[PDB]
């Protein structure tokens, strides 16, 4: 989903209504907020936290959409609200509460909180305490809470935070029961949760309960986890179509070959089908063979590395797409279309991260190791070569992976 005129609509608003451009982490914020996402703030103080929150609720309110601004302090919610009622346009719905609050202003917050007749709603980490029951009932376009530890001091805090976004209790439940097994929860992708945006992190996370937030809000609160897939890259250090025969034996079902061009992928398939291989081609007739492949017809698909490629990107099969063989290294090299379709091989089945076997065949050793560093440097990822490789043992892992998968 394009997302660049969003972000342009963000940054001139934020111009026009602070006075002054978003700063190089706020550029980087303001991206997310554009897009759906829910993150951690990692940035020092004075760089403008609350700032971005209180900005980025009344562009939201501009839509129509509803924010929630948490702070630690009543000082904290007295100034934002106070600097927002200055900013506010003559639409938008600005409520907050502190309990040294009059009866006067405390009663027009409860009766629009009620009525859901609010844009931003702005209170303490003790409201959301004493009003967990009420507030898990509200689903909030936005959540922006400063303290970190209040999160994370009760379980019960995730959960409330957890709904206010939109994220129902039953679903809550089933992810941790999930991720208590030791598997990953697959939250549901038609669910369009709101965005939480927590204001530091904490240095000892601690529990199974903040796990929660990577399954269903794609984030940590925590430290930075390795974006490492579980492929195994191998290095065939010449093109010998006599060493792919013998892969193609012992592999024998769900293998993806990508040829550099449509004339090498045309050569490999004449080959592969005069040795009686039961190989399939994606230049001509992809959505058929592609189905053939998927249903068992086909045991091998030849295809043309390429960026935005059908058979690079577009296929999500990790049940069936087992072994990805590059015949030679896709042109620069392209790390990005070599991440793609090596991704193939590797994703989450019923709450398993599978086994993918990743093998090139390049005999240009400037080439390959280029391809090394690359990979290595985007997805923490290292090639071995061919005498490291135990090709029954990977074999298992595909498979082993694949049960427990089922399970
Ligand atoms: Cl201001």
């Amino acid at each position: 989903a394009e997302f660049w005129n969003e972000y342009e609509d963000f940054r001139s608003f934020f111009k026009k209504k602070f006075g002054k451009d978003l700063t190089g982490y706020q550029r980087l914020w303001a991206k997310r907020i554009v897009q759906g996402k829910s993150f951690t703030m990692v940035a020092p103080t004075g760089v403008g936290k609350t700032t971005f929150g209180m900005m980025t609720a009344l562009w939201l309110a501009r839509k129509g959409k509803k924010s929630a601004l948490v702070f630690p302090t009543v000082t904290l919610v007295k100034q934002t609200l106070e600097r927002l009622q200055k900013l506010a346009d003559e639409k938008v719905k600005i409520f907050g509460f502190y309990s040294s609050m009059k009866k006067e202003e405390k009663e027009k917050f409860e009766k629009s909180f009620e009525e859901d007749d609010y844009h931003i709603l702005v209170f303490s980490t003790q409201f959301v305490s004493k009003n967990r029951e009420k507030l898990s009932q509200k689903r909030f376009d936005f959540v922006f809470v400063d303290d970190v530890d209040a999160v994370l001091k009760a379980s019960r805090n995730i959960d409330t935070l957890l709904m206010m976004v939109g994220i129902p209790e039953e679903i809550i439940r089933k992810a941790f029961s999930t991720i208590k097994q030791g598997k990953i929860y697959e939250r549901p992708k038609n669910l369009k949760p709101g965005i939480l945006v927590v204001s530091s992190a904490t240095a000892k996370p601690r529990g199974i309960r903040p796990l929660l937030f990577r399954d269903l809000l794609n984030f940590t609160v925590g430290r930075l986890v390795s974006v490492a897939r579980n492929i195994t890259h191998v290095r065939i250090s010449s093109r010998s179509k006599e060493k792919l025969v013998e892969l193609l034996e012992i592999f024998r079902d769900g293998i993806l070959i990508f040829a550099q061009t449509e004339e090498e992928g045309k050569e490999l398939y004449e080959y592969l089908k005069r040795f009686k291989f039961n190989v399939g081609e994606t230049w001509s007739e992809f959505e058929k063979n592609f189905e053939d492949f998927k249903v068992g017809k086909i045991n091998i698909l030849i295809g043309v590395q390429a960026y935005y490629g059908k058979l690079t990107r577009g296929v999500d099969l990790p049940e069936r797409i087992k072994y990805v063989i590059f015949w030679g290294t896709p042109s620069g090299p392209d790390v990005y279309t070599y991440i793609q379709a090596s991704g193939r091989s590797s994703r989450i089945l019923n709450g398993v991260l599978v086994k993918g076997v990743s093998v090139i065949f390049e005999e240009d050793e400037e080439i390959f190791e280029s391809l090394k560093t690359r990979l290595l440097l985007i997805a923490e990822e290292e090639i071995i070569e061919e005498a490291e490789a135990n090709w029954k043992e990977l074999v298992h892992e595909v498979e082993e992976s694949r049960r427990r998968s089922e399970r």
